[PDB]
């Protein structure tokens, strides 16, 4: 029923987030090309024999998510809050949502159009195929297209889009997490910057329980989590997997 408006400082941490974003997230993939190259197997039978054997994958795509989280540190650091949280608080932090946001911000580069995640030519078209060959089952892959689907139909202003990756970063539910209150605090800054941008800008039929749907979300995020960190272990026990990772890959999933 109400709308009230976006106070100065809800428009100012808008601002701000649109701003980190635009500042690590590069809708050209232009640095990819400078990861260990893309390596595609023949494995059109999906054997996990094969798939263990060669990672073929692997460093190609450790490189990315490894690229990535450096981003997303990057961005973490200038969601308005942040900073005034402990080092340990925002480590924890930091260390607990990565996998997170990097699904969330993947959503930019995924595609209805063939259900990949589209960076560039051939050579930096990913589809769920590759995922396999990263080592990786289809009990994360199949959940994973369903969210960019979900995701994707959600058809989030980039507003709600920043908005809801620092929600996901700063989270006062995450084990290991000292000052929990300072925590929510931020988060519910946040929140109510986001609930406030949807009730009186974005329009219907879209808006209608945006928020609650946005939140779902999250939650859907959390499963992924675990399945991905479920996964990262049998995934490490691959002799000689190390060397196809990265050490910050290494200690956000070891
Ligand atoms: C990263 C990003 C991108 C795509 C994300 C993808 C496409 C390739 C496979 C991934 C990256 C999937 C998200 C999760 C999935 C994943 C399930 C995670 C990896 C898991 C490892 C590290 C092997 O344990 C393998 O595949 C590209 C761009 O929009 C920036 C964003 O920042």
């Amino acid at each position: 029923s109400l709308r009230p408006k976006l106070s100065e400082e809800q428009q100012r941490i808008i601002a701000i987030l649109l701003d980190a974003h635009h500042k690590t997230y590069d809708p050209t993939y232009s640095d990819f090309c400078q990861f260990r190259p893309p390596v595609r197997v023949n494995d059109g039978g999906g054997s996990v024999t094969l798939e263990l054997s060669q990672l073929s994958m692997l460093p190609h795509l450790a490189d990315l998510v490894s690229y990535s989280i450096q981003k997303v540190i990057g961005f973490a650091k200038m969601i308005p809050g942040f900073r005034d949280l402990t080092s340990e608080d925002q480590i924890v932090l930091l260390k607990s949502s990565a996998i997170e946001v990097i699904m969330l911000r993947s959503n930019e580069s995924f595609t209805m159009d063939d259900m990949s995640w589209t960076c560039g030519n051939q050579d930096y078209k990913y589809r769920v195929s590759d995922v396999t060959k990263a080592g990786h089952s289809l009990e994360l892959i199949e959940p994973l297209i369903k969210f960019q689907v979900g995701l994707k139909k959600l058809n989030l202003h980039e507003e709600e889009h920043v908005l809801l990756m620092a929600i996901c970063i700063v989270s006062p539910d995450r084990p290991g997490v000292q000052d929990a209150a300072l925590i929510e605090a931020i988060q519910d800054r946040l929140s109510n910057t986001l609930q406030t941008y949807i009730r009186c800008r974005h329009p219907p039929p879209g808006s209608h329980l945006l928020y609650a749907k946005m939140i779902q979300k999250l939650a859907d995020l959390r499963s992924l989590n675990e399945e991905h960190s479920k996964q990262y272990r049998c995934l490490s026990f691959q002799p000689e997997c190390s060397m196809k990772l990265t050490p910050l890959v290494l200690e956000v999933f070891g």
